[PDB]
């Protein structure tokens, strides 16, 4: 059940969770869908990643309007490129906290993002410091370490089956590894592993741009990544 909303997508995939998709027309590459989450929890919304640009985030934040009908507390962002930060700035003119890893905030401005008003910090094991995240609710933050970027993260919703890789996964039938023009090649492998490792019992991986997964999708990208090294 995908629902067309303007020039976005939306696809209900648990009573509380949506996936939120936008696409950007790259030259040489067609137009590119990027998925994010939307999750409600209780009276307030929760949103991971923006969409491509501000103004298809103003439009998520419309429709959140109109279905869900409640604030949206906090979004976090998953790493420094367009596809998952490039609305920053319409969060902020919502008056909607921001998230994402510290490493994400210092290379947002090189990478022609606007760094997110708070920074996650990681336990050495992965797990977010708890008192960077407060009122996170159902979301699960992990650093599963450098992979598709060096500060990705991934994220858990507690209380259901999903997990949400961003770009770091790709569906077991990707063909490659996308852009890997800030990956780490050496490390990727052991860091598509570590996630899943995170989520034991996440049954539906969701992912930057292909639809909702099986777990394959999570051992089909490690046995991809191997081959980088
Ligand atoms: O420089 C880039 C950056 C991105 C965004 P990201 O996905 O790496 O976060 C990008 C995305 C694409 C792509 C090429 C790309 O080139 O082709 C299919 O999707
Ligand atoms: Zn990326
Ligand atoms: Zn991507």
């Amino acid at each position: 059940g995908d629902q067309r909303f303007g020039d976005l997508v939306f696809r209900q995939l648990a009573p509380n969770v949506w996936q939120h998709t936008s696409y950007l027309d790259m030259p040489g590459f067609g137009a590119v869908a990027s998925n994010g989450l939307i999750v409600r929890d209780g009276g307030r919304v929760l949103v991971v990643d923006t969409a491509w640009t501000d103004d298809q985030t103003a439009q998520i934040l419309n429709w959140i309007k109109q279905e869900i009908n409640l604030p949206v507390a906090l979004a976090v962002v998953t790493h420094a490129h367009q596809d998952k930060m490039g609305g920053m700035d319409a969060l902020h003119a919502a008056g909607i906290a921001t998230y994402a890893n510290a490493l994400s905030n210092q290379l947002a401005p090189q990478e022609g993002m606007v760094a997110a008003q708070h920074s996650l910090t990681f336990a050495a094991n992965g797990w977010v410091e708890p008192a960077t995240a407060p009122n996170f609710g159902p979301l699960k933050v992990f650093y599963p370490g450098p992979g598709h970027t060096s500060d990705n993260i991934t994220v858990g919703i507690d209380g259901t089956d999903i997990a949400f890789g961003g770009c770091l996964i790709k569906d077991s039938k990707a063909k490659s590894l996308g852009n890997l023009g800030d990956a780490d090649t050496e490390h990727y492998a052991a860091s598509a592993r570590a996630f899943g490792a995170a989520f034991p019992k996440a049954s539906m991986i969701v992912m930057s741009h292909s639809a909702p997964d099986s777990r394959a999708a999570i051992t089909h990208t490690a046995r991809m990544a191997d081959k980088l090294r």
